[PDB]
């Protein structure tokens, strides 16, 4: 097909036409006083929505350049929706801000291959200075605050996720579903999760998270190797039968056959997923066998002389809702054996006095903790569909935070943290003037989010910026009370982590593309 | 597909532009003097409808950005009805005042998520109030007048839902089926309710509020699992052989598959549905043994040594209809035999006293409930088709409105109650100016309702808003007569579940739409 | 008084506690005194340092600290003599206050096609 | 009438693209090896032309807005051209260097005044360097050459104007006019000089050059500050019936009466102007009886005893022609009592050793120089009345030119002189990044003018430009012959104030579009 190429500041200024139009669109949802997108999922009601990545997501352009500079950053918010969600629409910010002044900069005639190198080394350095910045995160106020700040100063949020990472341990997962009625519920509930997820990424459904769950699934329990499409059929056949869902859990599977056998099969029958099996050897079938039980299943294994020939209805187990990540899989609640469950946790934690040698007692505590610790679901509370759907992004990004926070202590939010370590990094020196000059780019960069946060106020951003940079330690801006101080004290934190990964995502793609030349693509017809 | 992309008051005008178009169409239906919309459907006659819900849910507009205006306003409408069946337009005209005072409020520069809040706040209060202020209903006659009212003053309908109540008992099931002719009938059959709808949406028929309904189906009695659809071919083919529906209560459906697979190998030619049989355990063994009798079948089970495929269409229960819906199924009637009913309810009466014990006691009642209460069944008769829907839908909205009067008593109607409601809270703040005048923004929308029901008079709407503010408790407008007096004499009774239904999705919908700045949707190409 | 807008934002920042009997009257009470800052910002604008930096620190310094936009120093507007005949910004506000009212308050232009 | 109205960038790019097609017509034919520019002329074949002041003239474009930014640069490179002889195409070359960078650095969205300041910091530092490097044009053969020059390499124009400044030398006062047909020709006459200008603006000549000059000017002298300006009537009288003009030369005069009648009632039938006298006092009184002399009439006052009442067409003095302009004043040829004036000139020189103040000694060793020969009157000659016309004026602008040497030297041309001080100026820096770019857009723009000469050639203009970097001082590449070597021994001589001039003109424009915000315009 015919390519439309463009050269020089020719293709810049449409490249950088587009990525303003991704960012206006993002940017106006940042800070507390930032307001809602609504985007036309037009299969039905649109969505309102104040997660930065669900609009970096639809935007997207018809005029073919302007739409490549969408495209490109689009990526970084979708990274930053990894590492623990929050951190998506700062970081599209810190994107269109290092964009915006690389391209004054190659405008100047600089190096742009040398801006990029500089772009890169501020930021490693800014990086090394957070790290050290970076305050711990252990009490459950600072989880809380933590909670409430992601939740959108959502108070209530910031309690339950508190309470409930309080109740299930720290390490216990957490789930979100769509609510019963107009409060939100906690709750605690005999679930598991192991570190393995869906074979195929064809199996993913309506989730963007790129995720896959399961209501009412069967849940096979394979002991076998799935060489091919003839150990399947008798077990599929007998699911498709039975017309619910399948989990198939197995040893391994040439999951490019099964995937051929998934679009002409499960072309509109049944909903069906694959995972591997969890550990190996022993740690596998214990695994397989706790699952078992956990579903009311059986160990289809033939040690037993059981076979997937062989597999009924109830060697399957089943699970009641079930949600599968690429590598991830969590059983919601399980339709187990009760008294069953509870026995055989005496049990294994009885045996982690009897194999008391040091990773056969970490095998064996394992278990216990990701049995007895069940599973909290928060149950998200609204009146309507359209509410429903708002508040639940916003549980999920306090979900992500807190999560985040424990992992990697927290900095004074606001954007605070970003002008602090921006402010040590004066100092900072490239190579060459080029490079220089390209530090300086990303040092200027880091103010951006605060000046986005203010402007949504509709305050004077340069007046609040400069107060800030005079400032020292973690003062800052409150910018829900328009009063300066301690960050800490009135609890505006952000996880360093989502900080840390949207610099580090925003940089790397920025300065890729300031290093752009020339542009081909599709000719408009 | 190429989006647009809309920002600030662009975006809110065209907004606010649907949701007006919207509801224009919706408010001239409300009140006694509101009139009819006639809605084109492709299947030929034009329906008349005086039903907000009606009207909603065909709105949809060529402009994308009203268009996304229109369908969400639809959600606070269906919301309303969903939850209580009656209220609808005074909730479409709350949400449309809410959103209009709600942005010229964000035209004077307050924080669109401060007016969320401070809405959410004064909708809170408003409800609560309305708690307090809610009268129970018990007289007969009040019931009447709440049908009447709901009815569109039709004295006629209230005077026979409230004969029925009054025989079948309030809390036995009631139904509404096409008239024999001219004269309205009601009439009491041995029909039967239990709490279990149609397992899948393929079975959904022909009416438009999305349920399943068999005239003369044959009653499928297996308390047996079913495993596929191959247990029903040589069944499927008998019936098939009589040219009638079946309703397929089993024990459990493989409904993804089989219900699928039901659907394209009999593409009209025989309508099938598939429904949980009666609670669980012994429960659906004794009930579905009881309903066999009704219909004059036999449990598909062991215990008759019977199998699905061996049910000739004499063991399949018969009846002159069934209704399905999401939640409840109800054999209207069953074939049986009136001597054996009245057999059956002895043998099970007399067993009350082996099994006394609390919920024992406890299922066996709910059992002669469900078998000697009958179904209520209310022939809405009317001269021709079109005049046939029309009074259907009033007659509808008059039992949902009923029925909820019975749950939550009743208030002041013609919007009396709102405003005194709104009244009372005049001294309600919040946390800043913009919550404090968010608030205020939600105590005028209350007015609305009164205001439109007046204006659609053709009366001056601020006068008789003055005169009722003025007035004190039920003091109101008679918009039938144009008399202010005692609203309660003269039975102006909405069911308070309406009324506050009505508020708080208003409020819920509304709140978002405030706090947009930015829409996405596809190019108009 | 003290030119350069300094007088007007100065008078703008001490009646900014002034309201109105209903939330009308305070919309348009706040485009007044937005309006007084105008012209400052101006000033400023075409200088092309930041008008926002400039407003706030004149607002801060009290009475007749100003910015000179010849020299771009900030310091007593008289000393340097930026002054404006005060009937000059009443004049000018007044009038532009004239304008605005008739504007807001017309319904109907004719003119030739 | 409605105007269009645009702003911001879209003033920008219009303007731009104007400019674009304005410097690439001219551009072409800078140097001496120009490109061809067919100009049409609706009569009939166009005028193939290499000479760009005639190109940039005739370019007028069809969009207003394109207009505006054509108009602008041919007005200031106009200007250039007035200040000095030269400099019509270079200023307009500098100009299009500077401004389309610094236009794109604007739409980039550095800071407008920032690359105004940058450019202004730049440009200043280069006419220092400028200064610096002058030589004084002290020789006749550098005269000559500069003529040369300015006159497309014409060789007899250069000799004619070093002929006439050696008969007058460098500060005498020279004069061109219609000559003997074919042959041009060079005459000395009895004229004088003094530097002081019109007392009052309105008596501007019939042509706009802002000049007044007199034909059979009668001359009045008289030391008297005149006011109510009642005893002139006479004299006016008198001189109406002679039909001839009549200057008067003062310590001051009542223009507010004079003026006034010489607007009203005289209605072209005669002109007047009305001048100070150089110096003052007994300075004055000296210049004034002097200058009488010359014009062969005597100084007149009521100290005279004999006053304007009485002042016959004999006691004022008469000349051929004067010139007088807001600056100075130079009578052309005085009718003069020729044998007494030289014996006057002998007295005068005499009068040298008499004076004994050194304000005197002044005006008696400036005056006897002033007298002795005082003008010269080129005559130019041609085949053919169309290059008669065509002679002649590169004459006068060639004249202008040398004028400009001698006031501020020669530097090396070519653009050697540019590219030499922008390397000078190399290691500066601004404030910021927006001020660096603007030092550099002025930077890089001096080397244009010599990459042009040299591309016209059709030489590889960047070998050129740096082997001009690489040697030193007047090292440059002489475009008529390809040879290297040292500019000043060519006498491929520039004089300062044309490169100056151009430089500075061509930032000023930049500078104006940079900060141009808006424009109005007709439909
Ligand atoms: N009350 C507050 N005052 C100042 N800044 C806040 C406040 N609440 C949140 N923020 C800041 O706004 C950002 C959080 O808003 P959010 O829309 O979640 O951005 P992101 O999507 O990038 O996480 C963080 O930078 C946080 O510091
Ligand atoms: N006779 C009456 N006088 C005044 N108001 C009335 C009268 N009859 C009904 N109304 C009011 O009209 C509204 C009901 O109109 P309806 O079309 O059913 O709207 P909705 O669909 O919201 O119930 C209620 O507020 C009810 O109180
Ligand atoms: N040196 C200066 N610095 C700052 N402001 C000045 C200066 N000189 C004049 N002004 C201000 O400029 C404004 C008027 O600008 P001007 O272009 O003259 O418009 P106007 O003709 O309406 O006065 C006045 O407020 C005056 O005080
Ligand atoms: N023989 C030559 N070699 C190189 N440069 C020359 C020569 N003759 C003239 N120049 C240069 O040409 C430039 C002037 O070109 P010209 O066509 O006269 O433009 P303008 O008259 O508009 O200034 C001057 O810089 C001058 O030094
Ligand atoms: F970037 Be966010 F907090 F969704
Ligand atoms: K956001
Ligand atoms: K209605
Ligand atoms: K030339
Ligand atoms: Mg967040
Ligand atoms: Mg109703
Ligand atoms: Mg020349």
């Amino acid at each position: 097909a015919a390519k439309d190429v463009k050269f020089g500041n020719d293709a810049r200024v449409k490249m950088l036409r587009g990525v303003n139009v991704l960012a206006d669109a993002v940017k106006v949802t940042l800070g507390p006083k930032g307001r809602n997108v609504v985007l036309d999922k037009s299969f039905g009601a649109p969505t309102i929505t104040k997660d930065g990545v669900s609009v970096a997501r639809e935007i997207e352009l018809e005029d073919k350049f302007e739409n490549m500079g969408a495209q490109m950053v689009k990526e970084v918010a979708s990274k930053a929706n990894d590492a623990a969600g929050d951190g998506t629409t700062t970081a599209t910010v810190l994107a269109q801000a290092i964009i915006t002044e690389g391209l004054k900069a190659v405008a100047a005639g600089m190096n742009p291959m040398d801006l990029k190198r500089g772009i890169d080394k501020a930021v490693t350095a800014a990086v090394e200075e957070l790290k050290a910045l970076s305050v711990p995160c252990s009490d459950s106020k600072a989880i809380a605050q933590v909670g409430t700040i992601s939740a959108n100063s959502d108070e209530t949020v910031g309690k339950l996720i508190a309470e409930a990472m309080d109740k299930v341990g720290k390490e216990g997962v957490i789930t979100v579903e769509d609510g019963t009625g107009l409060q939100d519920e906690l709750d605690v509930v005999e679930g598991m999760q192991f570190d393995r997820g869906y074979l195929s990424p064809y199996f993913i459904n309506k989730p963007e998270t790129g995720a896959v769950e399961l209501e009412s699934p069967f849940i096979l329990l394979a002991d076998k190797k799935i060489s091919n499409i003839r150990e399947m059929l008798p077990v599929l056949e007998a699911v498709a039968k039975a017309g619910k869902p399948l989990l198939i859990i197995a040893e391994d599977v040439e999951g490019e056959a099964l995937a051929t056998l998934v679009v002409n099969t499960m072309r509109g029958i049944v909903k069906v997923a694959a995972v591997k099996a969890p550990g190996f050897g022993d740690r596998r079938k214990a695994m397989l066998q706790d699952i078992a039980t956990l579903t009311g299943g059986t160990v289809i294994s033939e040690e037993i002389g059981m076979e997937l020939e062989k597999a009924t209805l109830e060697d399957l187990g089943q699970a009641k809702r079930v949600v599968i990540n690429k590598d991830t899989t969590t059983i919601i609640d399980g339709v187990g054996e009760e008294a069953a469950i509870q026995g055989r946790v005496a049990q294994i934690r009885q045996q982690i006095e009897e194999a008391t040698s040091d990773y056969d007692r970490e095998k064996l505590q394992e278990r216990v903790a990701k049995l007895a610790g069940g599973v909290a679901v928060i149950k998200v509370g609204a009146a309507t569909e359209v509410e429903m759907k708002e508040k639940k992004a916003r549980v999920e990004d306090a979900l992500h935070a807190t999560r985040a926070a424990v992992e990697e202590g927290v900095v004074a939010g606001g954007g605070v943290a970003l002008i602090r370590v921006a402010s040590k990094l004066a100092d900072l020196r490239g190579q060459n003037e080029d490079q220089n000059v390209g530090i300086k780019v990303a040092l200027r960069a880091m103010e951006a989010p605060l000046r986005q946060i203010v402007l949504n106020c509709g305050e004077e951003p340069s007046v609040v910026a400069n107060t800030v940079k005079g400032g020292d330690g973690n003062y800052g801006y409150n910018a829900a009370t328009e009063e300066y101080g301690n960050m800490i004290d009135m609890g505006i934190l952000d996880p360093t982590k989502v900080t840390r990964s949207a610099l580090q995502y925003a940089a790397s793609v920025a300065g890729l593309m300031i290093t752009t030349e020339c542009m081909v693509t599709d000719l408009p017809k």
